[PDB]
Parts: structure tokens; C-alpha cells; sequence
């Protein structure tokens, strides 16, 4: 087996789907774990990435690339898989084709907002996203990829399924797809899928005790995600074993995953 995850962030694999993970490389799978927007980011950087900056807990002009690659690194090493660091700018460093950032802070809003751009300029980045995938299926070999259903719609994770959706069709690769945590704690789970791809029937895994341990201390390592992840209440943990428990509550802990295939007609 040749398991090869596709992570849009540094942190999304880890925490949808980590247990699977780790449970793979335990099995003897060779597991590899390619982070897409991993790209090398420096100054300026704009208010908006500055303000996350200090969320994470860092300098507003610190390397935070660097800073949550070594995280990515740590975690993934708890898991004892292979990680590889994609060279794609996350959201808040890109900018638009007129020179404007992508994303900007709106006074008194929490929220980022994201400029207005052109269809072209999004399916570049995708033509570019699945380029790389397709070399790295290429190199790799994988058996079975898995990335992103992109529940809460974050245009990264949205530009990595699409990506890894049309490179594996090309490549002829089974797919599946992992529900995003935390967001799928607070969304309807519900997702749009770019035309000839549908999902097939859920699978919810059940892991040991040892695998949900191995992924929720991997989940810290992730030092600069964990007071935005923990929210108001300090309690991802509870809400990631509640939202297990609701879709097995005769079972453990588990990840839900779709297999994506081709609709009919297509
Ligand atoms: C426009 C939103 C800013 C992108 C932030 C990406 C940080 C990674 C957190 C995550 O993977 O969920
Ligand atoms: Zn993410």
C-alpha cells in the first residue's frame, strides 16, 4: 500500500485524519503526506497575514511558513509518516493579478474577506496544483490518494480537491475524500464537486484508542493552531470525540472518508 494524503494546510491531515494515518503506516503502508500551500512566504506581508500572525502567536513579520512547516514536520513524525512541502502560497500571502492582496481584513469584521478575481486566475492555480500532483503520483506511486472533501468551502481546500480530483482521474488513481475537522463540527457536510465527480457511500473507520491517542497529540504539535482551534471553550478534543461518537455510538473514535467516482453519464 501506498497511501498518499494531500493536506491543503499544514494541520488539515492531521487533524481529519490522522488516526487513519497513522494506522496505515502502523499496517506497514507507505504513507506520504504532501502539504499543498506549504510555499515559502516573506515579507511584506499584508495587515491580514500580519493579524493571523499574532493569532498564531507569532511576530507579525516572523517566518510563520517556516514556523508551522517545522510544526507539520513534528506532527507528522508523531504519526511516523513522510511529509512533503508543496511550494503554493496559503490565501493570506497571495495576491491578485492587479497586485491587490487575495485576502483582506475588514475593520470590525473577524472574518477575512477574499477579493474579487478573475475565473482564469483560479483555474491557473488549480492547472498548477494538479501539474504537481500529477509529478508527484508520478514519483510516488500511490495506491490510494486521499485529500480534502473541503466542508467550509476555504478556497484552499477547495483549490486542492479539485486539483487532486482531476490529476488522479487523469493519472487513473482511486480518490477518497476525508470530512474536514474541526469544520465539519460546524457545517451541514454537504459539498460541491467539480462536474463528472460524485461520492460514493460513507465509510466511518474505527480506530484503536492508541491511534485516536497518537493523532490528538499529534494534533499539538501544531503549537501555533491550537488557542484558534481550541476556541472560547479550550475543547477541540471533546468536540472531535463528540462528532466521532454521533457516527458511531456503538464504536470508538473514527474518521468519516468518501470514496469519489464518476457520476453516471460522465
Ligand atoms: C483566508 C484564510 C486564511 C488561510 C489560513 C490557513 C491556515 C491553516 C489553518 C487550517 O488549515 O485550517
Ligand atoms: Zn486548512
Amino acid at each position: 500500500t501506498r497511501l498518499l494524503a494531500i493536506s491543503p494546510h499544514l494541520d488539515d491531515a492531521v487533524l481529519s485524519f490522522g488516526a487513519g494515518l497513522a494506522q496505515a503506516a502502523q499496517d506497514g503502508a507507505n504513507v506520504l503526506v504532501y502539504t499543498v500551500f506549504a510555499g515559502a512566504a516573506q515579507p511584506p506581508y499584508s495587515p491580514a497575514a500580519q493579524r493571523m500572525h499574532t493569532i498564531w502567536g507569532l511576530a507579525p513579520d516572523d517566518d510563520a511558513v517556516l514556523y508551522r512547516r517545522k510544526e507539520d514536520i513534528a506532527a507528522l513524525d508523531h504519526l511516523r509518516v513522510a511529509h512533503r512541502h508543496g511550494r503554493f502560497l496559503d490565501s493570506i500571502y497571495r495576491k491578485l493579478p492587479d497586485g491587490r492582496w487575495l485576502t483582506a481584513h475588514v475593520e470590525g469584521r473577524q472574518k477575512l474577506a477574499v477579493n474579487d478575481h478573475s475565473p482564469d486566475s483560479d483555474h491557473d492555480l488549480v492547472g498548477e496544483v494538479a501539474d504537481d500532483i500529477r509529478s508527484i503520483i508520478d514519483e510516488f506511486d500511490p495506491t490510494l490518494v486521499v485529500t480534502c472533501a473541503a466542508i467550509g468551502e476555504h478556497p484552499d481546500h477547495e483549490a486542492t480537491r479539485d486539483a487532486a480530483l482531476f490529476a488522479t482521474h487523469e493519472k487513473n488513481v482511486p480518490v477518497r475524500l476525508w470530512e474536514d475537522l474541526p469544520y465539519a463540527v460546524f457545517k451541514s457536510g454537504a459539498v460541491e464537486l467539480p462536474q463528472g465527480f460524485r461520492l460514493g457511500s460513507a465509510d466511518v473507520s474505527s480506530v484503536k484508542p492508541e491511534m485516536r491517542s497518537q493523532k490528538f497529540q499529534a494534533v499539538e504539535r501544531y503549537s501555533s493552531q491550537m488557542v484558534l482551534l481550541n476556541g472560547s471553550e479550550n475543547n477541540l478534543f471533546d468536540r472531535l470525540d463528540e462528532h466521532a461518537r454521533q457516527n458511531a455510538p456503538h464504536g470508538g473514535y473514527g474518521e468519516t472518508t468518501w470514496p469519489v467516482v464518476r457520476s453516471d453519464d460522465s
